[PDB]
């Protein structure tokens, strides 16, 4: 029985992540790493604002890498854990359902080399025995999310679900993430804890290879950006959706269905969403045929947010952070509204 997870669940209208800021890799062992990327200082009002238009749960993406003394401790720089406790308090002032992650540590150490499985099992751990330390009286609105997208880095299938080594390697990062929060004791002994896939995929090869903990208090992580040539720009993207695609998302949800649903294992899209393509009307369609199939069985989602709109980059921007207003009301609505 896992039933208590889909109750925390189901407060959940729709979530927002805060991407490209406590996520970002610049300035080093520094608070400054959350500009580096070209994002303001998150305040209160940023959040309430989120909160105000219906995301009453948000995602706080965090890449710790930088941050991190040497191993085997890991030691998280005092003022750094200092912050992502200030971002984090922000969502517990509103009573929003919160999801903190380590995020672009794949990018330094969290390269999933099936050798080099203990080293990897071991700093995980070191990182969350820290976190959940840190957030141990935090109530159960508050959730961890162990890693984000881990993969390795330039391999052939990086983003096709990995080999089925690196699946097992995953398995047993999922374990050690769960078995080191747990191990901290207090609230963390029942708090929700989401385990993800190799790189976030929802393949059926994926999804087929994953363990399932008998922890009963978890949920499984997935990306998806369906379909990919709609939502990101590349050479084969478009930007009009008039539902003759939708069957790819559908396609993928009914294997979602097969491998965790329909076996009562609870789903959350930690990442989705659909790039800016001068396309409004084209985006608010995807909105409905992608979060109505979500719909059906209750799964929540929480959209990628990068505060990019106007200027160069993936334009997933939604809330412009500096005006506290909506880039875009009519796709907002349609998130926001989806029930
Ligand atoms: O896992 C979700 C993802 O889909 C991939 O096809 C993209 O290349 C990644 O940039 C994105 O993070
Ligand atoms: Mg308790």
């Amino acid at each position: 029985d896992r039933s208590r997870v889909f109750d925390i669940l189901s407060n959940i209208n729709i979530g927002w992540n805060l991407g490209n800021t406590l996520d970002a890799t610049g300035g080093g062992n520094s608070v400054n790493a959350e500009t580096s990327w070209g994002n303001p200082k998150t305040t209160q009002e940023i959040v309430d604002t989120v909160n105000d238009r219906g995301f009453n749960a948000i995602r706080i993406p965090v890449t710790f890498a930088n941050h991190l003394g040497p191993a085997p401790e890991y030691t998280i720089s005092a003022d750094w854990l200092a912050r992502v406790k200030e971002v984090v308090d922000y969502a517990v002032n509103d009573g929003m359902y919160i999801i903190l992650d380590t995020h672009h540590e794949t990018n330094y150490w969290l390269k999933t080399d099936p050798n080099n499985e203990a080293a990897l099992c071991e700093e995980l751990a070191a990182i969350w025995k820290q976190l959940a330390e840190a957030f141990k009286d935090y109530d159960e609105k508050l959730m961890f999310e162990g890693m984000n997208e881990p993969r390795m880095a330039g391999s052939a299938k990086e983003w096709s679900g990995g080999t089925p080594a690196e699946r097992k390697l995953i398995n047993a990062m999922n374990k050690a993430f769960i078995d080191a929060v747990r191990a901290t004791g207090g609230n963390n002994a029942d708090r929700v804890l989401i385990i993800c896939t190799y790189g976030h995929n929802s393949d059926e090869p994926t999804l087929k290879d994953l363990e399932i903990p008998s922890d009963p208090n978890i949920a499984v992580a997935l990306h998806t950006y369906t379909p990919y040539f709609f939502t990101y720009v590349a050479d084969g993207s478009y930007s009009v959706w008039n539902g003759s695609k939708k069957n790819d998302i559908t396609w993928q949800y009914n294997n979602i269905k097969k491998y965790l649903i329909d076996k009562g294992i609870p789903v959350v899209i930690t990442e989705t969403g659909a790039q800016f393509k001068e396309n409004t009307e084209d985006i608010v369609r995807w909105i409905g045929d992608y979060v109505g199939t979500l719909d059906q069985d209750g799964v929540k989602c929480f959209i990628w947010d990068n505060n990019i709109y106007h200027g160069n980059g993936e334009k997933f921007g939604l809330l412009n952070r500096s005006l506290l207003k909506w880039y875009n009301d009519d796709i907002v609505d349609a998130y926001v509204n989806h029930a």
